[PDB]
Formats: C-alpha cells, sequence, structure tokens
DNA sequence: TATAACTTCGTATAG
DNA sequence: ATATGCTATACGAAGTTAT
DNA sequence: ATAACTTCGTATAGC
DNA sequence: ATATGCTATACGAAGTTAT
C-alpha cells in the first residue's frame, strides 16, 4: 500500500515524461474501468484477471475496435507496472481474451480506416469554386487547403506555422521552415517550397488577414462572422477547427453527410496527406521522394495510402497481363 | 555482500571481454557521479535511485546531451546490474526522469548530431589539389582520405590495417580484409575492395612509406617533420591523429574552423563514412548495397547516416506546377 | 635547440 | 520483423464570445 | 440568435 | 518512434621526441 502510494507520487512528479494527450488518454481509462467496476462491483485497483477479462470482453460487446480494446488494456497495464502491482496481461485469462477478442473482431470483418483522399483533382475543383471569392475565410480556407496539400503538413504543424518562418526561395516562390520531428535522432526541422499558385493563395489570405503586421503571428487564424480575421502570436487556430476547414469543404461540393455513424465520410486532418501521397505516386515519384514529402522513414503508411493504386498490383498481375 | 565483491572481481579479471572504451567510460562516469554523491554527502555505490535521479536533473541542467545523460545512466546500470545489484533504471523514479529529460531537451530542439559529410565531390577536389604533392604527408593523408570514402571503415579500423590484410584482385584492385569493427568481433571477415585510383593512391603510399618493409607493419603511420615515415607494427597511428588528417583536409579548403566552439565545423573521423552512404543513397544504390558497404545489419542505421539527406525536393511544387 | 606531428587522456556525445 | 505504447488525429457536442 | 471557434472526452490512426 | 548494453567517435589540452 506505501510502495504504491509512492509510486504515484513518482509519477505525477515526473508527469512531464508524458504528453497532456497521453495523460488525458490514461485517466480516460480509469474513468471507464473505475465505472465499469462500481456498476459491476469489483475492486478496480489492484485490477484481478478475470475482472479485467470481464471488463475486456465487455468492451467488445460495446462495439470498440481491438486497437481501442488493447489501449484500455495498454494503460491498465501501465498502472500496474508502474506501480508495484503486476499487469493483468501477465495473467493467462487477459491474454486467452485478448487473443479470442483479437480474431473474433477481425473475423467479424473489422479494419483500420484512413482519411477519405484529397487529391489534386479535389483541390481543382476546390479551387475553381472558390478562386474568385472575396470572402475572407474563404481566402483563409483555400490558402490552407494549399499548403496542407502542398506540404503534406500535419494539422498540428500547419497550426503552428508563424509569419516569421516564411521566407522566399526561387522564383518568389514560398518557403516555410517547418518542424515535423519529435525524436532526438531525427531532423529538428525541414523547409517546404510552395508553388507559385499556391504561393499566390497565401499571399491573399496574409494580405486580407494581417497576420503580416506582426511577424511572430501565426499564419492561420480565427476570422468571425462579420468576415474579420483576428490574428494574435499567443493563440493559434485549434486543430478542430482546421479539421473544420475540411469538413465544411466537403460539405461545399457534396452537402450534408453520408449519415452513418462512420469515421472519414467527409475530408480531415489527414486527408490532404493520402492525397497528396497518391498523386505523387500516380505521377512516378521516387518513392523515397515520396517519404521526403509526408517525413515517412518507412513506407508502411504510404503503401496503405496508396494501396489500391494500379501501380501496386504487383508481380503475378504482371506476370499474368505479360 | 561478498558475492557483490566477487562479481566486480569477475568483471575485472575478465576486463577483455568488454572494450577498452567501456572501461573508460565507466570509470568516466563513476568519477562524475562520486564526485556529486561526495559533494552531495550520499553514498555513491550501491546507489539510491532517488540519488541517481537528482543526478541526472543535475546533468540536464549542467547542459549535457541526452545521450551523454543516458550514457551516465548507462554505466551506472551497468555496474549495478554486474554487480548481482537492482539497476537505478529498475525504479520509478529513474525511469520516469530520464523520459522526462529526454522528451524536455528534444522538445526544446535537442538532436543528435552527425559529422559534416565528406562526399564525391570533397574527395575529387582534394586528391586534385594533393594529387600533385611529394610530401611523404600530403600522399599517405590522400591515401587515407581515400580508402575512408571508399570502404565506409571507421577510424579505428583504418588503423588496425595491417600490409599482410591487403590483397589484390586480378583486376589489379587491392582488397583490403576486415576483421574486427565496432560492430563485428569475426574470424570471418569481409574484404574491403578499393577502385583503380584508390588502389594507385594507397600503392604511392606503401612506396614512398616503405611499410612493405614488412607485413605486419600497420598500413598507416606517423610521419615526421622531414618526411620520414615511421614504420610499426606494434604502434597504430592514433585515431585521434586520423581525425586530424580530415580536420586539417578541410582547413586546407576552407581555411580556420568557426569560433562558435560547436562539433562538425569541420570534416572529422566520421565524414567519408556518413557522406559515402549519402552518395550512395543518392546514387539509387539498393539497401543491401548500403548495408554491406558499411557494415550495417540493420536498415534503420542506414536511414540514421542517411537522416540528414532529409531536405526539400521540390516533388509537390512541380506537380502543382503542371 | 625549437618545433612539426604526434600521442595520451578526459569529458562529452554519436552509433 | 513484430509488437508495444506514447502521441496525434477524429469527431460529436458542450462551452464561449463577438457580431 | 448564431457564426465560428474552443474545449472535452474518448475512439482509433500513426508512427 | 522505443529501451537495452555497450562500443566507438569528437575535440581541446597537455605531454613526447626525432629532428
Amino acid at each position: 500500500s506505501d510502495e504504491v502510494r509512492k509510486n504515484l507520487m513518482d509519477m505525477f512528479r515526473d508527469r512531464q515524461a508524458f504528453s497532456e494527450h497521453t495523460w488525458k488518454m490514461l485517466l480516460s481509462v480509469c474513468r471507464s474501468w473505475a465505472a465499469w467496476c462500481k456498476l459491476n462491483n469489483r475492486k478496480w485497483f489492484p485490477a484481478e484477471p478475470e475482472d479485467v477479462r470481464d471488463y475486456l470482453l465487455y468492451l467488445q460487446a460495446r462495439g470498440l475496435a481491438v486497437k481501442t480494446i488493447q489501449q484500455h488494456l495498454g494503460q491498465l497495464n501501465m498502472l500496474h507496472r508502474r506501480s508495484g502491482l503486476p499487469r493483468p496481461s501477465d495473467s493467462n485469462a487477459v491474454s486467452l481474451v485478448m487473443r479470442r477478442i483479437r480474431k473474433e473482431n477481425v473475423d467479424a470483418g473489422e479494419r483500420a480506416k484512413q482519411a477519405l483522399a484529397f487529391e489534386r483533382t479535389d483541390f481543382d475543383q476546390v479551387r475553381s469554386l472558390m478562386e474568385n471569392s472575396d470572402r475572407c475565410q474563404d481566402i483563409r480556407n483555400l490558402a490552407f487547403l494549399g499548403i496542407a496539400y502542398n506540404t503534406l503538413l500535419r494539422i498540428a504543424e500547419i497550426a503552428r506555422i508563424r509569419v516569421k518562418d516564411i521566407s522566399r526561395t526561387d522564383g518568389g516562390r514560398m518557403l516555410i521552415h517547418i518542424g515535423r520531428t519529435k525524436t532526438l535522432v531525427s531532423t529538428a526541422g525541414v523547409e517546404k517550397a510552395l508553388s507559385l499558385g499556391v504561393t499566390k493563395l497565401v499571399e491573399r489570405w496574409i494580405s486580407v488577414s494581417g497576420v503580416a503586421d506582426d511577424p511572430n503571428n501565426y499564419l492561420f487564424c480565427r476570422v468571425r462572422k462579420n468576415g474579420v480575421a483576428a490574428p494574435s502570436a499567443t493563440s493559434q487556430l485549434s486543430t478542430r477547427a482546421l479539421e473544420g476547414i475540411f469538413e465544411a469543404t466537403h460539405r461545399l461540393i457534396y452537402g450534408a453527410k453520408d449519415d452513418s455513424g462512420q469515421r472519414y465520410l467527409a475530408w480531415s486532418g489527414h486527408s490532404a496527406r493520402v492525397g497528396a501521397a497518391r498523386d505523387m505516386a500516380r505521377a512516378g515519384v521516387s518513392i523515397p521522394e515520396i517519404m521526403q514529402a509526408g517525413g515517412w522513414t518507412n513506407v508502411n503508411i504510404v503503401m496503405n495510402y496508396i494501396r489500391n493504386l494500379d501501380s501496386e498490383t504487383g508481380a503475378m498481375v504482371r506476370l499474368l497481363e505479360d
């Protein structure tokens, strides 16, 4: 009892060992665990094998994906392994349930999804539809869609871009010094170049936003219902908003969502990555050159984004078709 | 305890099982650690996790790299584990703070650097200049640089080359047999072949040096101020010296180093290794080949040596501007 | 003799 | 090569603020 | 009121 | 990415020795 008390103390002391996103995910499973526990009358700490087993089967019946269920058992294991208690994973029962749960769900046809592709053809359409709009928020959203599809950057990354990071490269095109790595052995930063057109799109946004009045202002900002931008160097556009620009843009062209509870029915924050990656493959860009685009050090993700491309059908098809 | 003393005694007895450098650092750390303990009135062995934690934060606060801080923790770990005692990393306090130290440092931008590349052009330009020198020193250096780039061998392996290790192909190309490297203790050994041009550079050195006088002579040796090579079958040219060749060569082409005090402002011992790896990548050379070339067994290391090839390629810009 | 060209060595940091 | 597991995106919805 | 976000909570993709 | 375990390089400072 003392030993766990101390180990809990360790964690909050070096709570910085993890990102707030992680902690938030940890607290979410405890609340879930604790609530299922009190409800079913089981001590939630230290968790017992059968109880955990019973909970995991409950998450499965709850319709949660295998990775989600693994994430629940995961955190639960952290807590225990960290404190002086054994991890439920080391128990025969839990080990067995996850196993059957895994294949039962795979058997049912569970598949990992990914963002709906936002391709050049999509960008062209949007660009056309909104090219001549004078609406501030529209100008912002086109520039965003340009940078996002052009740079393949992630949403949290586009969010952090300040004005002082935009340099002018050859031809007048824009260059954005950005940071897309978070490991010791990696590249501290990269420079992203924008085509002539996309640079023009962003040029208009900044001109109609005033984000440039102060270099420390983030490229993208809030635009209120009056169509009036709200520059700032301290607060940035949330990633939810950036996700909003994608969904909203999808509605513009396809109207209300395809209902259903399904995910990726409209565009999301990773849609441009999936799209740029596939156009690059379609254009025959050197596989590594594609990795540079998105910052991949392996081809695992890019192979998923282009899995259905005819250029990736394989040897057997190549042989059969001579 | 008596076993502890015994295990340490065993360790020391079979010192040769470990590299001289491992021992070197084991003692340097113990020097750091024991000084901190003394300055804080603590027992330096066995170490108490809470104490080791304060030590690490002390190191991070002294402005040391994550890798050097992980080094100090690693030596304490080996020491304790070899002693039959629990490793500091075994405790929550120590494991959490390390993750925290690393996280924060990386978050603020720390990146493990790598040697300034010495590529094909740097070699051509250097050869083109030193090619005409008659000085024994110059002839040795050029040959050294040539083997470094051609074989990618680390400076400690180049310095262990004995004249008897050199062979030749019927094509008239030199083959240098290498037995032990940083990552390999085998009797199998590999044959590192040199190009016709590089064999030539190596020949001129052998001829003007006289190391061939005895096959058990190290291929490389010192060259005193009067131009007389001092062969030896018991003493190799120090790796510290081989590093000086790279630095002096860089100073040749670009003058005296910056006064920033930073590392890698001039070519160093690993410059040709990373530079050649990057040249092959650029060349479109398959990973198994680059692997063979550098004596790498894993693919991650290669990508690690390539790590800084990550730059704008203009792949998307070209795609959008058409 | 002065000194080029090392060598040895310790702390720091990459592979 | 596979996990494992930390961290980011997903997205419906509640909370918030200036038109 | 309500556009346009932001802040949440928690599922699930990406390293 | 990541945590072992450990082996090698980076580089300024100071000591060495045939010229």
